[PDB]
């Protein structure tokens, strides 16, 4: 669980909520 711009594509899998997750940042 975390917020936009945490990096959910480059490194993790998955966030908190909405996380569309791209390179560099969640969502």
């Amino acid at each position: 669980c975390i917020p936009r711009g945490g990096i959910c594509l480059v490194a993790l899998s998955g966030c908190c909520n909405s996380p569309g997750c791209i390179f560099g940042i969640c969502a």
